[PDB]
């Protein structure tokens, strides 16, 4: 009934698809233990993108390390670790790392959005 | 509900001082809280040297990610001590506390869903 990890050790998944490169995701806290809400840590590798897309839930995020580009329905604005992020339902978001090492942030969604 | 995104540094934010029967050196900033969240809340916790969360249970779940510091995490049966790096799930229901047995601040996230309040 407790689960106690060290992140790291959670094995990452490479994302590359037609909006995702340079990113690795790991879920912390997936659907087979999360009654309500998922935990993933994502790493963007430098040049690193997620790009803008939205989805029918809010997103909550927080930035670990690094600094964080925010791509936002117009422009873009840049964060760095200990900032965190609510977005809202159905806004168009993405993100970018424009720096030279790797980034890192947690992200929590409710169930209904998968692991 | 309401459109945009919110980007903030965390410490910006004001905390609170929690003191209760089972809590003491522990100071708490809402950072997505019930005014905004519709689902679940983002808390950022700050336990003081000494500071002590006691044994307790409550029926939600909580998800913790620890941001600084070594974390004592009280159990049904003993205790654990991770870092920063470490999360932490707790099943509704599950006893569970925590202690900073060291001399300087220990920091978590704490996320539950929002009917735990904020
Ligand atoms: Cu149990
Ligand atoms: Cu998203
Ligand atoms: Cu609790």
């Amino acid at each position: 009934g407790m689960i106690l990890k060290r992140a790291y050790d959670v094995t990452p998944q490479k994302i590359s698809t037609d909006k995702v490169r340079g990113v690795r995701k790991r879920v912390l806290i997936g659907l087979k233990d999360a009654p309500n809400f998922v935990m993933r840590l994502f790493t963007v590798e430098p040049g690193g993108l997620i790009d803008r897309a939205s989805h029918p839930w809010e997103e909550e995020i927080f930035v670990l390390k690094g600094k964080l580009t925010v791509l936002k329905e117009q422009g873009e604005e840049t964060v760095e670790e200990g900032f965190y992020i609510f977005v809202e339902p159905n806004e168009i978001h993405g993100f970018r790392n424009d720096t030279d090492s790797e980034v890192e942030f947690l992200c929590l969604i409710p169930k209904e959005g998968g692991e």
